[PDB]
């Protein structure tokens, strides 16, 4: 008999845990922290074991500060919910009192780096994304083509990031006296992150279809060559993504890389123990090295480095913290000799072989990787081995992988799910298997058990893609373009791949959890789903919930959405 | 901010507490009680201070034992659930040793009395019921009975029972122990509850009619009826409406337990003993004293002694719990036409007054709202809900002349009733806030309120609701199509105007829909329907839809499946 009360006990444990995320260092070497819980933010100093909270109500965000200045701006919503927001500093010294900064008209504020003496971000109008700064009183910088993020200033020069067309992002740079844009592309592909050496050179990010690497930019002729690095561990770890670098007081550069789900820390090229996982920016902290830190089994937290010791982190229940025993990547054989790039989370509280639950990422165009999953840990607390596999059509593994899904959908990628599950029983790490996912999960969820039925003994189906070819009619503008690239623009490939279509074939119970009132995952097409599953004798439950949301950070969002899965799985789990 | 697993918690213990039933004295005088938790049962001597229980894996209950006998016939299902039971015997001087009767293939026990010598019980098997004897010369079929049957009593030869043999009313029915065959006598006034025989070997039985029951006594060898006189007059004064149970006792006092309005009242001989406000059960003589079962809205069925009600045998609920459920009072409500509406009202110790109201209306129709324990109740006034329960014309428990003015409106005098204890809710200033939840015809009255009278209630919980009378007609077996054909008066018209489907437009407030996936009776595709008209018309609301629903709540799982949602729902309406 399922433990329904330890389950609920146990899951809001799991979402109620602090995580924490570096932001930088202020004032007399303070650790500026940002704490989230149920996605309630909050900001905070750190110095010498103890914590100040920054702000009084919840906030946004906050704006990067320069090492050592004495105040933080704090980013916080005007209206309830809405996209708009207002400025507020804080003086370090007075920690709790906030003074607004009236010169900002309420808008959409988008990224910001505060040097002191003057606060420079980006921000939306109604009409317009502009550069500003703000000291002098208010002054537009630049007009942005597009939305666009600052990433660093040093002295007059400011570097950031744009989303100014062509399918990739630009490095721009302004001048903080002067004003004024130059944008730089690159044919290759996409900036990712940016800083600028004290000989005012911008060194970049840059990802492309195989392996990242870091640029230098000189600003002022536009001229690109690459930055090789005295030390070379950076180049050897053969990193696919960059997810920031930056110049430490000291004059070192700081990289964080990623490779295969993973990232790591380099100092000039030099790799710096850090514990697995992935990690954000890196500070110089009273002369060491502190970081942020999560992974599957491991909720985001703020840790030393090298020692990888852990200066505040959330708190979960030792049995709770045993209920997720270890984290490995595979990597699976597939029908056609691909290898998928598969993250298992192994339970402390299923036997091996035992329950296994294969959790399908949606989008497509998304990764599973080493990092904080809520419904993967609340299915490890439940009893579930967790088998999450990175499916053609995922990122982070190249431009080639990601793009075998378009003109195959359930077509290569179920093979690729299917050869996870196969994977798991064979190694002997599955004695039951099971299949979820939400977004192009849940549709695959849907695939599987029509065109794979005896498979999987049960499957839950959440915000599931059920036909693409009403799924189009009922579509706005920009989602029907989606819709036709992956699908290669015919209807033998909108009919044939839809799931609705198969319905016949379903052996096994589903369980469909879907939201009332998303233009996007329409209900319409649910229903008619349910009317099939019916008519052809399957038995099924569904939970059909308006303002499913985006993501799940509240109780609440878990009760809706999180739960009915769990529980479902649980009581299958007992038919056996 | 619910409080979802404070709610899950309470709910589970108020579905696991040990709610007990008196079923005789065995043995050297101790009681035999049944205890049921989770839906598991399981059969104990009490004998002042600790139970010893006496069989082992759980049971499904215990046939009726003589005063005094050293045995306890168990029944169990032989498979998992199924409808088959066999017969196991438990020594009282030795619990948990187990024998089974072999003599009797399993089959569908109906009921059974255990005279010491003779083990006298009724069944169903594939073709028919029967009264079948078992004694040292093997198991032996006395009679094959014309519908379902029940024994009621023994006394040397002579075997008392009733019967569902037809003619739309309960028959009494004997037998012989030693020569068998089979009388059977019934009553043009409506039906006998209850049966006894008496030291002269006369069969007393209850007889309830179209207004107030009696006390009869039948010579059943002329088949000559008549009434009995008993020395104190307490109970024709009581004017009952029903009677639940009676026996004679050793001493020869006939024990007579009678109900008017919602409670019951302990008789011996006529003369009212005093009893703890609610329902009872079985009476029974304890070591000289009476003793007998105890339920009420705030109070799970417990062992009491009378005339003071301490208790014997109850199940903990912890302390706060225990105040969340403050008591319950009988009130009469003014309707539209005059009538007054009999209404149970629970208090919730965590609401203020005024505070959140939920108006819970019991299916059926031809049922009723008594002082009885009620989860539904118990669960939404430990979530903070008062809860008022309105015994709506159509309902049992009043008089045949109430329950039949529903008969050919439906959606239109229970309805106002429905609506009339609402408007009491809040002129007496107990609601702040009104909502609705109901299941089987209370869904239907949910649903209907919401459509015919938006502006009443906040919100609305419809579970197993009737959705359209036409549609579910033509999809319905022929015994519920008469059923259908009855209530609406034969009409096309009036199936057409009083189902909630076609009113879907006036609906201004929030709805939740709970409904079984796979119940014949309760059928999806209309629901399906109701959804597809919400949706096309803007109307926000929830839906959840399982399978094997089933009948009761009796373990967490059912609570999880049906309770959950309504209680999550309205204490999320609560907030909004
Ligand atoms: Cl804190």
């Amino acid at each position: 008999p399922v433990e329904f009360s330890r389950i609920v006990r146990d899951v809001e444990r799991l979402i109620a845990v602090e995580k924490y995320s570096l932001q930088g260092v202020v004032d007399g070497d303070k650790l500026l922290v940002v704490g989230f819980s149920e996605g309630s933010v909050n900001a905070y100093l750190y110095d010498g074991g103890e914590t100040v909270k920054l702000n009084r109500e919840p906030i946004n965000s906050v704006l990067d500060p320069h090492y050592g200045v004495g105040r933080v701006i704090l980013v916080r919503d005007v209206s309830k919910g809405a996209e708009q927001h207002a400025l507020f500093k804080v003086n370090t010294s007075r920690p709790g009192e906030e003074q607004r900064l009236e010169a900002v008209k309420p808008m959409r504020i988008l990224s910001g780096v505060d040097t002191g003496e003057a606060v420079v971000f980006t921000g939306a109008t109604e009409d317009r994304v502009a550069l500003y700064a703000l000291d002098g009183g208010l002054r537009e910088l630049a007009r942005l083509p597009g939305f666009g993020f600052v990433s660093d200033i040093r002295g007059d020069l400011i570097a950031g990031l744009g989303f100014f067309g062509g399918g990739r992002v630009s490095l721009f740079t302004s001048n903080l006296s002067s004003g004024g844009l130059r944008v730089f592309d690159s044919g290759e592909g996409s900036f990712s992150s940016a800083s600028i050496s004290p000989g005012m050179k911008v060194t970049a990010g840059l990802e492309t279809a195989r392996e990242a690497r870091l640029v230098t930019v000189d600003p002022r002729d536009g001229s690109v060559e690459d930055l090789e690095l005295p030390s070379k561990d950076f180049s050897s770890y053969r990193p696919t993504a960059i997810t920031w670098l930056g110049y430490l007081p000291d004059g070192r550069l700081a990289v964080v890389a990623r490779r295969e789900g993973r990232s790591a820390v380099f100092i000039d090229g030099e790799r710096v123990e850090a514990p697995q996982g992935n990690h954000g920016r890196v500070v110089l902290w009273r002369g060491k090295l502190v970081t942020s830190h999560t992974s599957l089994s491991t909720p985001p937290r703020i840790v030393s480095l090298p020692s990888g010791e852990p200066l505040l982190e959330g708190g979960l229940p030792e049995d709770l913290r045993r209920s997720i025993a270890g984290s490995r990547l595979v990597w699976v054989e597939s029908f056609d000799g691909s290898r998928v790039p598969t993250y298992v989370l192994e339970s402390g509280r299923a036997p091996t072989p035992g329950p296994t639950v294969v959790l399908v990422h949606g989008g497509p165009f998304a990764e599973d990787s080493d990092s904080w999953d809520t419904f993967a840990a609340s299915l490890a607390a439940a009893g579930f081995h967790v088998v999450m596999p990175n499916y053609r059509g995922s990122t982070g593994y190249g431009e080639e992988w990601r793009l075998k899904i378009i003109g195959d959908p359930c077509g290569g990628e179920l093979e690729d799910v299917s050869a996870a599950a196969r994977w798991a029983r064979e190694s002997g790490l599955a004695s039951e298997l099971y299949i979820m996912g939400y977004s192009y999960g849940g549709y695959m969820t849907l695939c599987a058990l029509t065109m794979k039925p005896g498979l999987f003994k049960a499957g839950v189906a959440g915000a599931s893609v059920v036909d693409w070819e009403e799924m189009y009619e009922l579509s706005d503008a920009a989602f029907r373009n989606f819709i036709e690239q992956l699908t290669g623009g015919s209807r033998e490939i909108m009919r044939s791949r839809s799931p609705i279509n198969h319905v016949d074939r379903i052996k096994e119970p589903l369980a469909l959890i879907h939201p009332q009132n998303a233009s996007r995952t329409p209900l319409k097409p649910l229903l008619r789903l349910m009317g099939e599953l019916l008519a052809r004798g399957k038995t099924f439950e569904a939970h059909i919930i308006p303002d499913a949301g985006h993501a799940i950070n509240t109780m609440e969002d878990a009760v809706k959405i999180l739960l009915p899965a769990v529980f479902f799985l649980a009581t299958q789990r007992e038919r056996r």
